[PDB]
């Protein structure tokens, strides 16, 4: 496994961590060490090395539950209140952008299904089927997937401009996101 | 114009009143009373005739118009009700009754347009156009009406079961209103 420290964690551009669990046809530290060598470089910058230090660290013990958590949350937050202007919009007859992710969830405790929009907070941070793919839903649009096979991670929040019709084919009317994507730059979002 | 006072006015059932406007080839009290006569009983009881009396004096001032308003008011609160529930029903994508009105209405003051749950009670209760069938609109359903013709009362509320397309056409389910009519009957509402 592989992981860019910087991306997703707390590190500094350019650190990342190679994971190994030794299975079948392991490689030993010997000649690992050899490739290993053969894609570094001699004089290492100790700075990157810290910053990967303390990513560890962060994600050590209920600090790295914490923040994961606090960014799931805020995550959902945004997904919940797109839905909710979403779901305004529409009654008055007018588009809006939707978030992309499951239009009705299911508690499976209780059996009770809820809008997105609506369902507790506590049920989406929790449950992990709020999120799965099911091939029964048309909101993934990814037909044939078997069940219980991909989710989709609630922090990479996708919006989606009208214009596309859950057939595959465009509408008689939408905003291509092209034009959008000027409007956030131009507002620094990029 | 011919008043039933029974009907929703306050009196006793077989009390009516005969109003006449005399204008372009008007009948005269002499001629008029002998058809009058013709359809009428010598013995008249005279408790239906005080029903009529009491029913008029109870339209007569400022009565009139506050018991036309509780009358206005309590339809709107059931037909807004209604709509709101509605589109809570379709939202969980599931069927509900709706009430037959207008789905959006306009402000004619400040050009604001409301969904008609959505709608303050007193531009409802106040503005006509709120009410009045326009062509451009698909909730009547009376195709080629002209503008400013026929408007819809309040208090004769008509809700919708579903089953019925937009076009004309029933759609792939529905709940025929027999069966909500058995329903009603069976308590008590007719």
């Amino acid at each position: 496994a592989t992981h860019s420290t910087h991306k997703l964690l707390n590190a500094l551009s350019q650190a990342s961590f190679i994971h190994v669990r030794n299975g079948r046809n392991a490689i030993d530290f010997n000649r690992f060490n050899q490739a290993y060598l053969m894609h570094s470089t001699t004089s290492p910058l100790y700075a990157i090395c810290a910053s990967n230090d303390i990513a560890a660290d962060m994600m050590d013990g209920n600090s790295g539950r914490s923040l994961t958590d606090e960014v799931i949350r805020e995550s959902i937050d945004f997904r919940q209140s797109l839905a909710y202007l979403y779901k305004e919009f529409l009654n008055d007859d007018e588009w809006f952008f939707k978030p992309w992710n499951q239009e009705m969830v299911k508690d499976p405790a209780t059996g009770k299904r809820y809008a997105f929009e609506d369902a507790p907070v506590e049920l989406l941070m929790r449950e992990q089927s709020c999120w799965v793919m099911h091939p029964e839903d048309k909101w993934h649009g990814f037909n044939d997937i078997p069940d219980n096979w991909a989710m989709l991670d609630p922090i990479k929040v996708s919006i989606l401009a009208p214009g596309m019709g859950d057939d595959g084919k465009l509408l008689d009317t939408g905003v291509p996101a092209a034009l959008v994507t000027a409007w956030l730059n131009h507002y620094g979002i990029v």
